[PDB]
């Protein structure tokens, strides 16, 4: 028994049909900006390989964000930078504004546009139905774009989407788990926040593709419209799968594993239990129903599918009726 291989059903050969230089972020030598253009104002936080600061560009007094990076692999730094430069100018993609190295210690930093994003509280109490379609659409543009440019984000979640609500401004950020898609390649399933990990990662199927981001996006949509964050709340990776099977049900779980000849850690077998597929309706209540509509559920239903080959692509999703009034507004004359 070997597992059945898989390929992206869209954008499969984007990197195949581009010069090596496009995807070979190791060959890339780096051209460095000037670290003395930037003053740190305040630490915004520490992640696994970095700390992020709010800063000011001193030559022009603009706020920027500076992500200072570990002695990490030089590979990780170069990957993020290459992906960042390849995608710059793309819609709702965060602009890498500059790259700087401390010339003595040689420790790298990335300098990003600043986004004055609304507190992930306060949005919660004010987003309307129209707001969600709109922002879901803007996310889809970024995700179609990067997918078309051969890149999986691999860390789609609400904290990696910056929204400046007073400006109706959205940016997809943290490109540090992001990677080039090459068909047939096996990837690390250690990616994405737990709550946004697709089933393919939870069953340790390594040949996955852009569809992963559409799962994570689905989880986001669910949490926005049901106002439950996160929507699937497992307490570890094992328990994450179970949270999924509890809603989508075990029958399609096992048909999925069956189809790819996947075979599970036997422990999973005892804790998975047996679960009916639930109706989306079950999660709709008085407090969330103004954000719910049948097109919203039909839309969500087509994101949250066990089978990665079955999920809506980014561009199909932008085609869905759910976005009718959004696209209608965005025939923009300018
Ligand atoms: N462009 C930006 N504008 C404003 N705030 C930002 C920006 N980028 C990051 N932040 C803040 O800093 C946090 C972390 O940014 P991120 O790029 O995800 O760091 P990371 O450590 O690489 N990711 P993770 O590994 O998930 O912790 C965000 O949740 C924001 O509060
Ligand atoms: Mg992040
Ligand atoms: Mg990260």
């Amino acid at each position: 028994s070997g597992p059945v291989p898989s390929r992206a059903r869209v954008y499969t050969d984007v990197n195949t049909h581009r010069p090596r230089e496009y995807w070979d972020y190791e060959s890339h030598v780096v051209e460095w900006g000037n670290q003395d253009d930037y003053q740190l104002v305040r630490k915004l936080g520490r992640g696994k390989y970095s700390e992020v600061f709010e800063a000011i560009n001193i030559t022009n007094n603009e706020k920027v964000v500076v992500k200072i990076l570990k002695p990490v692999k030089k590979k990780k730094i170069k990957r993020e930078i290459k992906i960042l430069e390849n995608l710059r100018g793309g819609p709702n993609i965060i602009t890498l504004a500059d790259i700087v190295k401390d010339p003595v210690s040689r420790t790298p930093a990335l300098v990003f546009e600043h986004v004055n994003n609304t507190d992930f509280k306060q949005l919660y109490q004010t987003l309307t139905d129209y707001d969600i379609r709109f922002y879901m659409y803007e996310i889809l543009k970024a995700l179609d774009y990067c997918h078309s440019m051969g890149i999986m984000h691999r860390d789609v979640k609400p904290h990696n989407v910056m929204i400046d609500h007073e400006h109706r401004k959205l940016r997809l950020i943290d490109w540090g788990l992001a990677e080039f898609y090459h068909p047939g390649q096996e990837y690390n399933v250690r990616v994405a926040s737990r709550y946004f990990k697709g089933p393919e990662l939870l069953v340790d199927y390594q040949m996955y593709d852009y569809s992963l981001d559409m799962w994570s996006l689905g989880c986001m949509l669910a949490s926005m419209i049901f106002r439950k964050e996160p929507f699937f709340h497992g307490h570890d990776n094992y328990d994450q799968l179970v949270r999924i099977a509890k809603v989508l049900g075990t029958e399609d779980l096992y048909d999925y594993i069956d189809k790819y000849n996947i075979e599970l850690d036997p422990r999973f077998n005892d804790i998975l239990g047996r679960h009916s597929r639930k109706r989306w309706e079950r999660f709709v209540h008085s407090e969330n129903q103004h954000l719910v509509s049948p097109e919203a559920l039909d839309f969500l239903d087509k994101l949250l599918r066990y089978d990665h080959q079955s999920r809506l692509t980014a561009r199909e999703a932008m085609e869905h009726p759910y976005f009718y009034t959004v696209v209608k507004d965005q025939a923009r004359m300018g």
